[PDB]
């Protein structure tokens, strides 16, 4: 049932921006970058132990960025983690199964 929801790319909203921006810091200490403010642009969802995410947010300039991230429906004051992410990704680059 729900076989990976990755549904069309919904459009970013003041929620995804915050996951990205929530891992905005563990990108830059798990890929060895500088990124900067990560604009949402469009994100999938997913579903597992609770909800996986998927974010192509832009690196401030022109450059963008995806995102994977996981949250736990339970638990109390959670951290959403940085599943993974496509370092150096631009627009044409969809998150697909990720």
């Amino acid at each position: 049932m729900i076989p990976g929801g990755l549904s069309e790319a919904k459009p970013a909203t003041p929620e995804i921006q915050e996951i990205v921006d929530k891992v905005k810091p563990q990108l830059e200490e798990k890929t060895n970058e500088t990124y900067g403010k990560l604009e949402a642009v469009q994100y999938k969802t997913q579903v597992v132990a609770g909800t996986n995410y998927y974010i192509k947010v832009r690196a401030g300039d022109n450059k963008y960025m995806h995102l994977k991230v996981f949250k736990s429906l339970p638990g109390q004051n959670e951290d959403l983690v940085l599943t993974g992410y496509q370092v150096d990704k631009n627009k044409d680059d969809e998150l697909t199964g990720f």
